[PDB]
């Protein structure tokens, strides 16, 4: 498996596995990986929701950042300088739950720019993510406050571009020759929407959550890779979550895209490569969803799981299992210092600081040898 | 290793690694378990700093409930409605940033009762706990009013119990024959406090985040279980975050309790077991933590990792590795059928509702046989 | 999902994971482990041929052990002495490879009988398996000198049965109500076979290696649980070992069992439930396995992977995951230490004995201390 | 952690994890890899003894192969090809017995050459390498048979190159600017030895197994890198095993190389790093051990766990770990494609041949799409 090993000393060529910070991107190439497939319900094995995109021309986005995803995303070695721009389809906190820990991880991590998420608006003010975010960053004002006392408070900005749910494969995004356009999705309420990214030829489909619907099809159309909602079985429903019959049924029907409506919606969208998420990817739930996929579409396919990653390049869209270090480290990146700010009060009272326990006896040795 | 094997078709007893939900609980027996050990940079090994607590009584808690430790929680096997009640030592967002997966999990896997939570306040209100959880519930708001749509909302709502941070060793909570008392510490602002937790002539200290204090030695003394921050040294902050000297050696003094403060801390408190926590374990870090401590303290230690456990029993403190399912599911309990609120308008739009594909023939097929 | 947990403090019923050594096993059920399922390639993730079967008479035996295997055998908490009957289907080293380390490890892990091994002759003595056992012997005949001067060497011995090859069905064990017979299999030369176990009105058969023959198919029939090689597709075998096209064809239809024949002998066979093994089991593999064996057999069908196991009842075949200890250790058992005979030559010179360093001094604080 | 990043599209240079086949070794640094460092007691955590061993000048080595490692050795996308030379330092089955599985894992993997292996004598000629691996090829002569039908006979040689145990730091190697000494142990019997490796002025010690010896801080002083067994403490063995008090003391005094031990000898040594392996490394084992050593050793030192990797260069010897597929393949080398010989007699007989199945039907389907 793999390429041609040529060498003794060498480096092993077109690696059967990714590697994270090992390989070089070409400049008509997209690297896509995801950093979690699965549910609101947590495991080790399924972090939830979260696409990571990078794109030859030196571009990097988050699509989805999903609770857990956050030891997925620093497993890649990308300096979090890198990692300043963020698409949310949708404000279920399996999509959006490790925003936090990106910003303030990636704040202590060196970040120097302000984090940007785009995301939708809802049907009033207090549904969309405008609202969202702005009311995150007070429920994490301690966190804020005391980072801010020691370190430039600019990274620590949240800057939000709220765009309308409503519009048809509007442009949300555009720069540097890379876009995004949205489209409506129906799932649990107004809000949610899939997105296109659109670059140098590539169409990459990040379809988010939803029941099936007419938009999906006609503008993922032709996509090198379309990613779109796949749900467990309604027999899984009732072995697994011991539901009803008639409830485990309309599950699949109503509320959910089943194996088979993905199958028919890829089927109508060609993609060069499909991908089903959000099911739990185990050893006695991934064959029936296959297979009911199979009775609809027939062209490449891939069952997500965490950390699989695709190479889109004109010839080949292929599917690999990305290995990183479960014992992950952040990576500097080539920014510099800010100036820390000087016009910020300290958050201590002397009350609290006058409890400082003396522990120059104990320290006193280590202390010493280190000063060298 | 373990108990002595008697019978060819029975039960290990007293086996060396603890299996989740194998073993029953006895009247006079804690248990705690490191559901997150870490650090807010994010890893697989490691996920941010949360404790479980199940007492012989039958009573649960979380304390602390940091990014990423849900995945460790739900291994546990423990359905739901038994962790309701959660202590926060601290608002950093690797103390409490998976508040919002357990709020949002537990409540689609059948919670019934709301959430309970204690944390300190701040020296102002927009720096206390219960400004964070009031504006983290509107910070997910759509998800909040969607997910209230299918399901009755009092799961939904989170009652907070704040506490004045300042206070010397007060009782904060106080039910069952259970007792917790907070004391402050000296970390990055005021608000953070450590517990105490008392019950049937147990005590289990929970230290939050610190420098070396007054506070901790006094309160802690003679806990059966006594966990405090030990930090990493300074030649590994040179190592790993390329710190030069002088700031190296002044975030052992005066950010954070060193390995060599730890020991000092726990040389006093006399405990059953100490258990060192809040560091990157792994194979080049933890030994010149260990042997920092050692120089100051002799009694048992622990250097804590995710799903490490210890059984409180009157005879000894035992430490021992979980050994969960990494695929987890959630895992039902008895709590009954509590009924949708059928006023609750929709929070679909009809321009949403409109759009939904038709797929029909495509699940005639799967409907058919499900139904048969 | 599992059973519905009914105490806080009690334990979890009928667990969705199998926790090995956590559950009794009833008078008339069987459970059958795959230790091993991968291929004469080694792997983490998947070792070489194994399987643990334990009745509820309290019989065990091992049906193959690959090698790679012994780390998952020795996971399931079972004492040594419990696993002293071996049946292997051909002396291939992914089948037989561990016999070496349960023979060594087993016997230090507590073993106080011989190791007792069935298998097949070949077409000549030198090719079969009484042979290939005495010259193992010699093989590590160091080993096993310089470790019977210290014990009685009686658990060192290994008492082979061989049985003809050729027979068709005939019974090769017949002990305390459970029987075993084998027929042969096609498989790169004379001697391999495969074996069906019968007990208490269960039938499980072990297919092992072969190429697509008559046998299995009749003297399988109505088995509980039925096990049979099933190869990578052709696709594969060109993308992973890059086979020109017309190898890749022969390797399924010559030489191995196609994923299509494996359905089509399980057709045939009917089975409760039927196992497909030997295989890379990888997220890009597995789909167009299941597949090639769906065209043509539709019962329960289970794709082997490493601590897979299936509990049988009159009722159910259920198939679960194994969750056990990475790091694991040797479980005492009941067996009891027998005396030696106090003749065995010594293996050492003085030349050797009189290398010996003196370390006295520092082992002398430790020491002090132990001798409490 | 690592060096620091310099470009969006780039490589991360000096990364933090060794991910193997991803790094090109420089003409003057050597890279040694443990793939095994545990005990005759099989673990998934950790295989038994084995250590592969790369230099600039391109040659490669595997010192030690003990049960379990090849899964490790796989790992690392070295082709079969460039690790045919193997060391071994005594004749336990934690030492060699996955050569079983190099030999015809490697052949059946595109391997060209003969196996080379050198191994010591014994005190008879029954008790040396020679013996040993002439038994063992005996022992797998079926499938070393029936492989030779349809793959060339000559890479399934082994050519054994037996040395004189008693020998006081002699040569046993030399080639192409290499040299390997070995020198005495005392270990259960009359055989085993300690290497060293010298090449271009490094020195690497590969210890063995040992009691403490006058031999090994003489011969390996000023080594590199130096291994040398490190045992389990004596209050580990009574907890683990259950052995009785004065059991245990002399396990540690007699048999083993204490972790006391060891340090003395480092500290004799003066290595410019040192490496203690052959425990179970474990969160509730490990401390003591290394508290152990530093009684007495103050030097660089490393506690050997599974992967864990060595860089060796003028300025340095970094420690880190190697993360590595878990799903590993070969990986083919540049080699020569090898003819058979048709001169081989099958061992098939008709009476088996005669038993194939007719699976055209089953397989015609994938059959017609295939060969078009
Ligand atoms: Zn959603
Ligand atoms: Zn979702
Ligand atoms: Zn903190
Ligand atoms: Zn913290
Ligand atoms: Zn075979
Ligand atoms: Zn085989
Ligand atoms: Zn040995
Ligand atoms: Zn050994």
């Amino acid at each position: 498996a793999g390429g041609k090993v040529t060498s003794s000393t060498g480096i092993a060529p077109k690696r059967y596995v990714y590697y994270p910070g090992s390989e070089e991107l070409g400049p008509d190439e997209i690297r896509v990986i995801a950093c979690g497939t699965g549910m609101p319900t947590a495991r080790r094995a399924q972090a939830a929701a979260a696409w990571v995109v990078e794109l030859g021309n030196g571009d990097k986005f988050i699509v989805d950042i999903g609770s857990g995803s956050m030891a997925n995303i620093q497993s890649l070695m990308i300096p979090a300088n890198y990692l300043t721009k963020i698409f949310l389809t949708h404000l279920h906190t399996d999509h959006w739950g490790d925003l936090v820990s990106m910003w303030a991880g990636g704040w202590t991590a060196g970040r120097t720019d302000p984090l940007e998420v785009w995301g939708p608006s809802g049907s009033r003010e207090d549904m969309g993510t405008k609202y969202a975010v702005e009311h995150m960053l007070k429920a994490y004002n301690w966190d804020y406050m005391t980072r801010a006392v020691t370190i430039n408070p600019r990274p620590g900005d949240i800057n939000v571009h709220e765009f309308d749910y409503r519009a048809l494969n509007e442009v949300v995004y555009q720069e540097n020759g890379v876009t995004f356009r949205s489209w409506p999705c129906i799932h649990a309420g107004d809000g949610p929407v899939s997105f296109a990214l659109e670059w140098n030829g590539y169409k990459v489909v990040f379809g988010g959550d939803t029941a099936p619907n007419i938009w999906y099809p006609e503008y993922a159309k032709g996509a090198d890779l379309a990613i779109h909602e796949c749900w467990m079985t309604s027999d899984q429903m009732m072995t697994k979550y011991n539901q009803p019959a008639q409830l485990a049924l309309r599950i699949n029907l109503d509320f959910h895209t089943s194996a088979q409506s993905f199958g028919q919606i890829m089927n109508m969208v060609q993609p060069r490569h499909a991908v089903a998420y959000h099911f739990f990817n185990d050893d006695d739930t991934r064959y029936d969803i296959y297979t009911g996929v199979r009775e609809n579409y027939a062209g490449p396919l891939s069952m997500a799981t965490d950390m699989m990653v695709w190479n889109i390049t004109r010839d080949a869209v292929t599917e690999r299992m990305a290995v990183s270090p479960d014992h992950a480290w952040d990576v500097a990146g080539p920014s510099e210092d800010l100036a820390p700010d000087r016009n910020r009060a300290s958050e201590y009272t002397q009350y609290i600081l006058d409890g400082r326990l003396n522990v120059d006896e104990a320290n006193a040795h280590w202390k010493q040898e280190f000063m060298g």
